[PDB]
RNA sequence: GGGCUGCAUGUGGCAGCUCGGGCUGCAUGUGGCAGCUC
């Protein structure tokens, strides 16, 4: 009603060696382990974020090094602190913009 | 495959003192009397042509003194002979041009 | 895709008009039609 609701520990930040694959390819990578609520990815970028339902889901994605990291040559971390807070600020802004689009 | 089929007596030429109204207006004026097929009208011209399905349609239009001649100060005539012939050459040329 | 309208909406858009473009397949002096992307 008011947008995604905050929980801490659900934001995965991915850095890749090659340019990132289609939003569905990235989502389906992690969806193989946990429910992915959202994939925030400029196509062809080498960094993106993925938001998860619960802290344990994001942790389980973080912990699949062979399945994910070594297949896709990715580094993955969970945001915390001010980096987390600023990502949730970006969520807010992105939603506001989409909701105020003219037409 | 080859366009409209020649019928004699189906081409009315319209002459006007002032510029003609839009092609939709000319078409409606005619169609409330007879079955119009085509209205050949260059925007703003003083003359135009209208082609009907049958000779009788065209004659009903020229006989509608009430409904046209007095409401719009138009002179009308049904082409025949060499003028009619040239108007059909004009049809052929227009068609070939739009196809190209 | 532009205009409008409703809806959904960080979740990836939907629909109805309406106007005009790109690819196509028919029609066609008969003033285009149907599709697919905008």
């Amino acid at each position: 009603a008011t947008g995604p609701q905050f929980v801490s520990g659900v934001i995965v930040k991915i850095i890749s060696t090659e340019p990132l694959p289609g939003r569905k390819q990235v989502r389906d990578t992690m969806a193989a382990i946990s429910e992915v609520l959202y994939v925030d990815l400029l196509e062809g970028d080498t960094e993106c974020h993925a938001r998860f339902k619960t802290p344990l889901d994001a942790l389980a994605v973080i912990n699949a090094y062979t399945e994910i990291n070594k297949k896709h040559c990715w580094k993955m971390e969970i945001l915390s602190g001010d980096h987390e807070q600023r990502y949730w600020q970006k969520i807010l802004v992105d939603r506001q913009a989409k909701l105020n689009q003219p037409r």
